């Protein structure tokens, strides 16, 4: 029963590396899940609800993922704090690069998707911006840009910086070379006085 | 005959001020540029190569005025040339919002809308990189990442962040707030030792 959903899901993963939604049909999902169409739909109402569900969990992986090291103490120097909070984001959706691929595009076309990826974002920017503020708080960081416009900025970086390194897009940032790349830049503005 | 060519294209983006390109039907076009469907058709072979001509006029007009200030001397501090010059960007395509937000969306559905952003991209990518070797040459900006993976993320952190400020994003740097935010990131990412 939950083996059903989980092995529509994991069709879907498998079957969005080689192919766009638009060219998978309900019934290559429900085929590869091995369950008739009819069945699918009790479990999902379209093949686009059921990216919906895949974007969701990786989010939500992404997400606690950055919980977890938020509630570390983690004692290592000002880079590499930042260096292992961006490499969440690198390793979770760069483990699954065919639902992050179909997911930026379903932006555009399903406003839940579109909602989802700006809540996490608004999430994401408002922590990052918290941890700005405690780097000024404790004297680390100078009071440069306002720490949300600076959050804001840094974070829209990684968004299209991350997505152009994993799809092969050009132009694009090598994937073995975007992590060092998005650190540099965030520690440089972070705590640049110029 | 030019008239209607410019008359198409002049009704296209006064009609993407208020809709999406489909919404708008190529005898909306025609009707605007003051001609019948098939004449449209002996300009245009589709609505979508309307659009296609209008980014490219939006893009060679940033690239001009970029080619512009490279050919001049412009005597003034490190912060203020890269601010002139990513002003150019953002006055030339937040003066086009609507053709701007259009080519966006086109560019998952157009191979020569991603083609035409992808090669001015990359030519924007290689002027940044030179004039930072420049700095380099000179002895102002320290040798830190590889120049042109540098450029790349400071590119394409340009091209989604003032994508979301002009579109109204949430999240997005205001607009007013977005010049002062992209600046800050570029010059201390170029001349930061650390
Ligand atoms: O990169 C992000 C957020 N982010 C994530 C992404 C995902 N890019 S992506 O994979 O190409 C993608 C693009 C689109 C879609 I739909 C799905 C995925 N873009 N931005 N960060 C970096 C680290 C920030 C942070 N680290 C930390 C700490 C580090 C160490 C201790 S606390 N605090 O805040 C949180 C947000
Ligand atoms: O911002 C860019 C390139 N760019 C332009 C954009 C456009 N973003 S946008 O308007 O939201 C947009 C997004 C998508 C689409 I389709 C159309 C437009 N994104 N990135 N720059 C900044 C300045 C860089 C530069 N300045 C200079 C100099 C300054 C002063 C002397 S030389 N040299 O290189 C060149 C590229």
């Amino acid at each position: 029963g939950d083996d059903r959903e989980l092995a529509i899901l994991a069709t879907a993963e498998n079957l969005l590396e080689d192919r766009p939604l638009a060219d998978i049909s309900v019934d290559d999902l429900a085929k590869g899940a091995g369950i008739s169409r009819p069945t699918f739909y009790f479990y999902f109402p379209s093949k686009e609800a059921v990216l919906l569900t895949l974007l969701d969990r990786v989010v939500n992986q992404a997400d606690m993922a950055l919980q977890t090291l938020a509630e570390n103490p983690a004692d290592t120097d000002r880079e590499n704090m930042w260096r292992t909070g961006i490499n969440v984001f690198f390793e979770t959706f760069g483990s699954h690069k065919a639902v992050t691929r179909a997911g930026q595009a379903a932006r555009a076309t399903s406003v839940e998707v579109a909602e989802l990826w700006s809540t996490f974002m608004q999430k994401w920017i408002a922590y990052t911006a918290a941890v700005i503020d405690a780097e000024r708080d404790r004297g680390a960081a100078p009071r440069t840009l306002p720490a949300h416009e600076l959050a804001t900025a840094l974070n829209l970086m990684n968004e299209r910086t991350l997505f152009a390194s994993f799809a092969g897009e050009q132009p694009s940032v090598p994937e073995a070379r975007v992590l060092d790349t998005l650190v540099h830049i965030w520690v440089t503005s972070i705590y640049g006085e110029n």
